[PDB]
């Protein structure tokens, strides 16, 4: 009742029994992004920065479109497919959460959708 | 104080020290579900789809004890034992979740208890 | 805005872009802790035994320094590196979590962070 699906254009197009995310109140529950482009629909290419930038602007687009911010985000959940990926993915994602960055959960994967090098799902509270 | 714990005999009986699923007002924790039989409590026979079938009436028994509906879900974490099972899953899934569907997170892990194909995590809010 | 970070120095001191813990009043999202003795900054030496034992405890202080207590824990997400040591892990987890215990979800990947045998994240509410 008070849950409503969010949709943007801006983010990969859901296809199938999903939604990019669920707000409720204050409340937003967000997909695991991969690093689709949404122009085209298929993986970016590029190494792990590449697909984590695209990873983030996929979350940044469709927590923006929720009418929240990156600021709000208090929990991430990250799958790496490699963990020598680490220290790379988290110097782009340290530009996304400088200040007051969120609660966060870092797992090496065996694979993920697409073969993508990396998914993150986050929860967020405004 | 406001938390409670959630059990019926249409799930699988919790083994261990943990809750079918933790309820707190409106919102719903619901554990990692495996496709095993209440009845036998062991893993159904047959494939990713019977297991996938298995794992969401599991699911399904455990929200409804609560006092929640499967519309109530807006985060779901599935696991997925091999990648490769995505759209046969999926396929099952959508049966489950045919209107305003969950957020959701799909990733593949090398392996799961009692050796299940899948397993599916959720939590609700009504 | 009504969203705090939590920090203790006796659970592992954050070194990147996140939080041991944020709090949202009488919710708590937890990072994914790893097996990091807070004395000397590196992993535990033991078993799964004693490496899911300083999870726990880190567990236990950042949501005690968060005004929050382990049955406050509604949803708990263990990652083991090896599903075999299931039952041992479980044996310590069940000595924290003894009443109404958390909802949870537990699944085996492939690698975790400093080659942890187990990372536990959980979510509170109070």
């Amino acid at each position: 009742s008070h849950m409503e699906t969010v949709f943007t254009e801006k983010a990969p197009k859901p296809v199938g029994p999903y939604s990019q995310a669920i707000k409720v109140g204050n409340t937003l529950y967000v997909s695991g992004q991969i690093p689709i482009d949404p122009r085209t629909n298929e993986i970016v290419k590029g190494d792990i920065k590449v697909q984590t930038r695209q990873v983030l602007d996929n979350i940044k687009e469709i927590v923006k479109a929720a009418g929240f911010s990156l600021s709000d985000v208090a929990m991430a959940f990250v799958f790496l497919k490699d963990m020598n990926m680490f220290n790379d993915f988290n110097s782009v994602y340290a530009e996304y959460f400088k200040d007051k960055p969120p609660a966060r959960v870092t797992v090496e994967v065996s694979r993920l959708p697409k073969d993508a090098l990396i998914e993150i799902a986050v929860i967020c509270s405004k």
